[PDB]
């Protein structure tokens, strides 16, 4: 018998776990029941999921975590209302069908400007009444920045058509359709580098001057054995804070490969790379710890090294990110952090 992952955070924050439909029975069922006390859904709650076409949305699947998680009195997150990935192509075509970044006549391009806040916001609305009642964390915006892209804003489609109109509009329109008791965020990935972090700074600061509706930053914390530095990772965190937002550890999971490396341990994996990342993992939760008025949770990008983007991101390869290994066993980072 195993002490709960969940259980051994009771006096700092729940621990979550994104998932898909499919895990919400069997053994892996089980292993969420044991170890968690919060979900999200891994892609289920994307845009290309619940309205693959326009005016056609498809609920089945995100019901499915939901339902799952009220029955075990797990707490839920929405990942994720707005992001340049896994967004159907229609939303940026114009009337005739062609990409709305293509036109070129200022009032075209401006009555695609105000076709597709419409669009936002009428997605929006219709995700947000279905589940404001069960969901209160939100990932309203994803990804929106990116230090190589002018102005350090990425430049995808929502941006190139309405500059940061729509994350203006994303935000006040979740607020309008969920209420006040919802809490939004903002949602990305390497936050703990100081350039990225100080470009996402600024534009929530701006934001929050403006009156848009933002209770607290998302830190996706997809890292590895070897980077980043858990002070940078707390230093974005406290940095944040001071702005009186709240911060999420909202994806978290340890690569046992180095941003440069495309090798594969197979099978195999070396002893000291599992005890490399149990180290790792203590090093990083010892600070979360330290940091728990301002980290209202700690949220892992899944459970099990069965299953993983990281098994096929970037490539195909024997990856092992997360706290219980392919058998569903706790891994020596299991132990490093309940018991340390």
């Amino acid at each position: 018998d195993i002490p709960s992952l969940a259980e051994a955070f009771r006096d700092y924050f729940p621990i979550g776990a994104a998932i898909e439909p499919g895990y919400t029975t069997g053994q892996i069922a089980e292993l969420y029941k044991k170890h968690v006390n919060m979900l999200v859904a891994e892609n289920a709650m994307k845009p290309a999921s619940l309205q693959p076409t326009e005016g056609n949305f498809q609920w089945a699947d995100a019901d499915r975590i939901v339902q799952f998680a009220k029955e075990n009195g797990m707490e839920l997150r929405f990942h994720t209302l707005v992001w340049h990935n896994q967004t159907p192509d229609w939303f940026f075509l114009d009337k005739e069908g062609k990409p709305m970044v293509e036109e070129t006549d200022p009032q075209k391009r401006e009555e695609n400007r105000k076709l597709l806040l419409q669009r936002l916001e009428n997605y929006i609305r219709a995700v947000v009444l279905r589940y404001k009642d069960d969901i209160k964390s939100w990932d309203v915006v994803n990804e929106v920045i990116e230090p190589n892209d002018p102005g350090g804003m990425r430049n995808s489609p929502w941006y190139q058509i309405t500059g940061t109109e729509y994350i203006e509009v994303a935000f006040r329109a979740t607020r309008e359709a969920g209420g006040s008791d919802i809490k939004l965020y903002i949602n990305d990935y390497n936050t703990d580098d100081p350039v990225k972090r100080d470009i996402l700074y600024e534009l929530v600061k701006n934001l929050l001057e403006k009156g848009v509706p933002i209770d607290g930053v998302g830190h996706q914390t997809h890292i590895d054995i070897y980077n980043p530095p858990v002070e940078r990772i707390i230093e974005s965190i406290k940095k944040f804070a001071g702005l009186g937002l709240d911060n999420i550890i909202t994806e978290l999971d340890m690569s046992i490969y180095s941003w440069n490396d495309r090798s594969d341990y197979g099978d195999s994996i070396p002893d000291y790379i599992l005890t490399l990342q149990a180290k790792r993992y203590q090093e990083l939760f010892d600070a979360l710890k330290e940091n728990k008025d301002i980290v209202s949770a700690v949220v892992f990008w899944g459970i099990s090294d069965k299953y993983s983007w990281l098994n096929g991101f970037p490539v195909k390869r024997t990856n092992a990110p997360l706290l219980f290994d392919r058998n569903f066993m706790p891994k020596p980072a299991f132990w490093a952090i309940v018991d340390p």
